């Protein structure tokens, strides 16, 4: 029993981080085979960055213009090409610490772990989601450019994430691993929108079930809802609609509890109109979303 | 900018976890140097568990009932020894994968990162503090025992838990690489009683500062107190009281900030007075206390 925001543990990870240097500025890489991957921006100047020509500026570059550094040992770069909004520097030595992996682009709502890195090494762990506007609320400060996102299933480590930016907000924003922004973003210092965000609806839910699984009740109660009903609520509260998808997935956790999803979703309501009540739920104050359905499941089972 | 709970990176302590089996329980050890140290309840069984006669249970076990395997591999148990709750076991092969490391007694009110792991194998990570009443509120299931808590500076792993029981109450004991105890508990299945908890103030103050770095400060007042004024505050809300060795260990953020730490009490004391009027700070709608003094300077300055 207990329920945690886990992230997984970030070893094959770490063994990926490299520092990757291009003039003045330093940033960390992810080393996978052999080839090193870091956000575009890193051969950019301060003069540059309010609008930066990265292609102007990738041609001034050779390969010995990047410097790889893995804990500390040099890396050779035989090759650099810009693919979207991140670098491949193509090295002479595959990373003998490459895991099992492959490249994923989550959708919004998905969560995963960041190995937050600065100058190519780790210094936390942490769970976050990608919000329905396609923002990280994660913790960077500048160096962290480079750090990834990333789920783990048994031996592969699935990237999703890599960081490239702080909006004048102070949330962040980054790309897949080919290069590609979540969101709207464009890696420039200037403005930018973030959608509005919601809640992650189904996360809720999740959470609410983790909670009924480890004995927090008290926001169970004797009404019922119907999906229309309560997206006239999560409307309201800025909380995503719900559709069957959304209760499928929510399937495992109601057959083990015996609480139908709608149910759950009456207990949602009301504390949506009526609050906590200076009450908690899972040592939380508020309605959590950075926790799947599958989350949920795996740490309520003990997945490895 | 952004501030998490985040974990220490995992990686030097998932190199450590083995899967030890005697009889029919199976948990987790941890393997530094030629040592496996595990919680020294694996020796138990169903009938054993209500008060068991360790020293009486460990003469029918040899080396060769210790069944220790780290990944796939077989280590050879050339010795065991109880010490205190926990068991050594002797192997013939040194860790290739020991980092270099301490085993530290960490006081209530101090942080740790905790990998859960079940066959020896890890799942996740969290972060968590030590509650004054020496318990943890974790995620463990059956399985998760012999997992580890610790620190890590620079390339020092600090192991400070080892996870050994779930209270009827849901919260976690265990004790420190030693074998001893954190609090009063006893490695039998018995209803045992957890000290009355209280708040960690000086966390809770930390974090105030931790927010108002990273832009929440709505709750930053025209008010000023004194350790006397606070502390009569801080016995109405079930907080530690504050000493001057906190306000002095709360030194480096109050010189960042320029906010004298007895301003940040008042602050404290009018959020205890009257609640967040449904406001969050750092995405939480409650005093979070699992952030110490030294994770907040960590954290804001980026240390790897
Ligand atoms: C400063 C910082 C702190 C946290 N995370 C990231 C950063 N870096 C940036 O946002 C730079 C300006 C991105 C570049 C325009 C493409
Ligand atoms: C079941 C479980 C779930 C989470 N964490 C730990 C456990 N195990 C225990 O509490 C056993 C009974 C401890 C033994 C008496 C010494």
């Amino acid at each position: 029993s207990g329920f945690r925001k886990m992230a997984f543990p970030s070893g094959k990870v770490e063994g990926c981080m490299v520092q990757v240097t291009c003039g003045t500025t330093t940033l960390n890489g992810l080393w996978l085979d052999d080839v090193v991957y870091c956000p575009r921006h890193v051969i950019c100047t301060s003069e540059d960055m309010l609008n930066p020509n990265y292609e102007d500026l990738l041609i001034r570059k050779s390969n010995h213009n990047f410097l790889v550094q893995a804990g500390n040992v040099q890396l050779r770069v035989i090759g650099h090409s810009m693919q979207n909004c991140v670098l491949k520097l193509k090295v002479d030595t595959a990373n003998p610490k490459t895991p099992k992996y492959k490249f994923v682009r989550i959708q919004p709502g998905q969560t995963f772990s960041v190995l937050a890195c600065y100058n190519g090494s780790p210094s936390g762990v942490y769970q976050c989601a990608m919000r329905p506007n396609f923002t990280i609320k994660g913790s960077f400060l500048n160096g962290s450019c480079g750090s990834v996102g990333f789920n783990i299933d048994y031996d592969c480590v699935s990237f999703c994430y890599m960081h490239h930016m702080e909006l004048p907000t102070g949330v962040h924003a980054g790309t897949d691993l080919e290069g590609n922004f979540y969101g709207p973003f464009v890696d420039r210092q200037t403005a930018q929108a973030a959608g509005t965000d919601t809640t992650i609806t189904v996360n809720v839910l999740a959470w609410l079930y983790a909670a009924v699984i480890n004995g927090d009740r008290w926001f169970l109660n004797r009404f019922t809802t119907t999906l229309n009903d309560f997206n006239l609520v999560a409307m309201k509260y800025n909380y995503e609609p719900l559709t069957q998808d959304h209760v499928d997935i929510l399937g495992p956790l109601s057959a083990q509890t015996g609480i139908a999803v709608l149910d759950m979703c009456a207990s949602l309501k009301e504390l949506l109109q009526n609050g906590m009540n200076g009450r908690t739920i899972l040592g939380s104050a508020l309605l959590e979303d950075e926790f799947t359905p599958f989350d949920v499941v795996r740490q309520c089972s003990g997945v490895t």
